[PDB]
């Protein structure tokens, strides 16, 4: 009747700014407990030094050795198990993916684009990749060409979306609103911009 | 600040050896650990394993001794404390074909032969030879095993025996990596 895990960590998402906690308890257990970080060591004790937000809390009697992770970031997304030492085996893979919101979104027209033209906006470094909505007071899909740019570090990406408009003597005055949301924004942020001849 | 002076390197190891991994780090302060494929490494719990090597002049060699296919892994040797990774080490244990021999018995009596070479990293080469050489006619096929990592070649011989060939013996050697000079199964003509 050996060591045994009563519960494993699992694939869990997060959003950026939150704090995340991976179930990691094995029963009749008395030996060190680990982590791994895309195979890399946390720390020895429940003090994990040298390394910010990263603290294993939980049950030390039960054998409860959960990490707790606060204020998440793109860094943190990554493999996690939380194996022991002692005649002990790994436990499971942890795929900790951090979702993160589009950041200061806008149509590239500036506050009023006077002038077959077009209009575009563009969501910049969110993941996964952020959809474009257009629609001037009620959705207007057509016209919307979404289309998906891969960042630097090809964990986030910047979708742009086109729109085929062709302005006219009606469409002045009148606002083109476009919103920006992901699996990590509930209800996406929007630009305002004027139209103009 | 911290570095490694020497970092670990892919290494090729007979069955039944001794390895080191060359893990040199100066201006360390913090606690060296070893990973085997995302696992945390005096080994205790655990059989031959052992890190060696001066603490003063901050080398930490990991020492494997009686090498076994299980050590087939890959290696680094990270460091807690603020510390990074150090490379990537894959250990490639060789080891022996086992049991080989020739599916005719001690004597067989247009007939085949085949020798075959069982449980081998890398796959082991059979070569046929009554007094000298015989490549003509020998077939080596390579037949993988189910974990993947080690083989079983078998070479299927294109004999064709007469009144001459009986009382002569055909033995078979094969060797690989791990063997320079592989082992016969002599077998009789009839
Ligand atoms: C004695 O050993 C020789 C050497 O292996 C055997 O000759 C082999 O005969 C088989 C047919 O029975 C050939 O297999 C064929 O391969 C093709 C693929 O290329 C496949 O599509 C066919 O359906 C067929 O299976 C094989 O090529 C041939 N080997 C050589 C080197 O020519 C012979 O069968 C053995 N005899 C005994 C009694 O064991
Ligand atoms: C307005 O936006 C549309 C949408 O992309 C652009 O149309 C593209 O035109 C090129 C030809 O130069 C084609 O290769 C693309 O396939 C077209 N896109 C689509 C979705 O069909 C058009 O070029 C834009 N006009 C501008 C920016 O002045």
């Amino acid at each position: 009747t050996q060591t045994r895990f009563s519960q494993e960590p699992a694939d869990q998402t997060v959003v950026a700014g939150q704090r995340a906690v991976l179930p990691c308890v094995l029963l009749n257990y008395s030996g060190i407990v680990q982590w791994t970080k895309d195979g890399l060591a946390l720390g020895m004790g429940q003090g994990l030094k040298a390394w910010p937000r990263y603290r294993v809390v939980g049950s030390a009697d039960a054998g409860q050795y959960n990490l707790e992770i606060t204020d998440a970031e793109l860094s943190d997304d990554a493999s996690y198990e939380c194996q022991a030492t002692e005649a002990a085996l790994r436990s499971r893979r942890a795929k900790l993916t951090v979702l993160i919101p589009p950041e200061e979104t806008r149509i590239d027209g500036g506050p009023v684009i006077l002038l077959p033209y077009n209009l575009t906006c563009r969501a910049f470094n969110a993941k996964p990749a952020a959809t474009i909505i257009w629609f001037r007071d009620g959705t207007q899909q057509e016209g919307a060409v979404t289309s998906t740019e891969l960042l630097k570090d090809g964990k986030r990406e910047t979708t742009i979306s086109q729109l085929l408009i062709e302005p006219t003597d009606l469409d002045i005055g009148r606002v083109f609103t476009c919103r920006s949301m992901n699996e990590a924004i509930p209800n996406g942020k929007e630009t305002s911009i004027e139209l103009d001849v």
